[PDB]
């Protein structure tokens, strides 16, 4: 078995380190530049690779800066089998941060237009690659012009393989995944609104209702932790208090760690502790994806989990 | 004869267009991306090329993204003969702007370390290329580790050719150029402080004193225009009022136009009107280098020049 991530809109993140705050209408000299991979699915692959668990990244990348993207992926130990879009470049996301502050300003390019041929190639690739014993994680919003209809086809193609399907998406894409029937979703506190019943005020009740259609339902609540519904049980997960530096990417780390736990057949409570420990470590870091495996293994032991009756 | 520009720290400018103001600690989606050349000397070359006047750009560029830089230069009709630094990349300067606002936030990378071999190659190149009937314009601060001593050697090498030498530099580099003896400098209102005599309060008097050592002295004053000293005369140059959008690069356009005027043997007052007209047109534009040759030719006719007795 293996875990596949699907990144429909990959990116190359260029971290621009400056001194102090980012002042608009002013000159902000860059002290140093670092690179990381962009696209939620790739971040999830990076997390899985840190665990050493077998995984492969799928998606559509631009031909013009393919060597650069691949070089970054090798630095992250991410194995891949990307489809390539000729005459285009994988988008670049500029992330401005400082060793003096906690924030991060993100300036992302939108992404390119995927050809129908490549949309079709991805489906054929999934059909021949993915087996029922595998796990597939789709994360991140589709690139421009990759319609709801296209996403529906993608979800259906994955469902036909019998593989476990997890989706960390938002808006209409998240709504569709839930309607279609997926195994796992992790909307954060704001994203979950898209699938909430307006006439049902209680968040717990809404979660218990949605749990009827989703095997592993996680609603993440930032520093408050998360609430997870599984096998008719509801868990309130609380992380230990950590010194936050940058909570960007905390969700991607949570998803990667959660999936890793499931892949290793860890009981749901342990999987939740591992995911929470890893994401807590992430928030302690400057960038938007890194985390300390050492700190996480300890933090996992300081996560409280209480079943809500 | 020909005009040579020297850009010791070239760059590739990536213009990132967003909606509204650049909000720090927030996500600022890029609507579109455009490219331009960076490095003051290259901007001056771009201006000269718009005039159709013969010119060639010199300097040291990185090998790793040379094709990209050259592609941009061809788009600007800039002829060049750059030295190349192996294993390095020409720095990228990120410029965030919007069709909704007037500002521009600049996030520039510092530049690479030039090898002694290339510092020496530039001097040998200048010695064999430049003739006494030529004009040489050095603009922009040197890259990291390109010392005052290195700059002194550069200025001396240019002086030995007999060519006209113009310098649009600041700080210690500007001070050195003046001490060394150059034909033209254009410090703006803030930069001129570096060469002012603290015990001499009057700006006019300071300019008249410095004019003893500089044939063509221009102190630019932004929207107020400029003051130029030449052949024992002092000129107050006032531009027509224009709707400012982005005054970044107004100085580079002024320098390119001023040099073009001198190359065409235009009387000093006409040269000043042309430079002022072009820079006024530049300030009306969004980016940091473009200007309308059509608007400038008209604006030039609405520039007032009064001799200060
Ligand atoms: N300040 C914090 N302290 C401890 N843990 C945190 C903090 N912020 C986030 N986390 C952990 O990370 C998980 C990821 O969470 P959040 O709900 O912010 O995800 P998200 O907003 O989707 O993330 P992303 O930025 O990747 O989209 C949380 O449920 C939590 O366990
Ligand atoms: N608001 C304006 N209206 C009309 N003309 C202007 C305006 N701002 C600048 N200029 C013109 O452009 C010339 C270039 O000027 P300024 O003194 O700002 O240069 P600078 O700050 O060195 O430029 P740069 O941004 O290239 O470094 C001015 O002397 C003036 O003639
Ligand atoms: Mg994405
Ligand atoms: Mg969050
Ligand atoms: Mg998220
Ligand atoms: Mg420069
Ligand atoms: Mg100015
Ligand atoms: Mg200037």
């Amino acid at each position: 078995s293996l875990i596949y991530t699907i990144t429909l809109n990959p990116a190359i993140d260029r971290l621009l380190f400056i001194r102090g705050e980012l002042e608009k209408r002013k000159t902000n000299r860059v002290i140093k530049t670092e690179f990381d991979c962009g696209g939620k699915g790739l971040h999830v692959s990076g997390v899985l690779s840190k665990f050493g668990i077998k995984n492969e990244a799928l998606g559509i990348a631009g031909s013009d800066n393919l060597d650069k993207l691949y070089a970054i992926l090798k630095e992250k130990h991410i194995n891949h089998d990307f489809l390539v879009e000729a005459g285009t470049s994988t988008r670049e996301c500029f992330v401005v941060l400082s060793d003096d502050t906690n924030g991060s300003t993100m300036i992302p390019e939108a992404g390119f237009t995927v050809s129908q041929t490549n949309k079709d190639n991805l489906l054929k690739q999934i059909a021949k690659k993915v087996k029922k014993e595998d796990m597939v994680v789709i994360a991140g919003s589709p690139p421009p012009h990759y319609t709801l209809s296209d996403f529906k086809e993608l979800l259906r193609t994955v469902k036909a393989t019998g593989a476990f399907l997890g989706c960390d998406n938002s808006g209409e894409y998240l709504n569709l995944a839930v309607e279609m029937g997926v195994d796992f979703i992790k909307p954060n506190e704001d994203e979950v609104i898209a699938i909430l019943d307006e006439k049902t005020n209680s968040l717990e009740e809404n979660i218990r209702t949605l749990a009827e259609k989703i095997p592993y339902l996680v609603v993440s609540l930032g520093a408050k932790g998360s609430i997870c519904a599984h096998n008719g049980k509801l868990y309130q997960v609380i992380p230990p208090k950590v010194q936050e530096r940058n909570d960007t990417g905390a969700g991607d780390v949570f998803v990667g760690a959660f999936i890793a736990g499931l892949a290793m057949n860890m009981p749901i409570t342990e999987t939740l502790k591992v995911a929470t420990g890893c994401s807590a470590s992430k928030v302690m870091q400057q960038d938007s994806s890194s985390f300390d495996l050492e700190a996480a293994g300890k933090l996992k032991n300081q996560v409280s989990i209480i079943q809500l009756e």
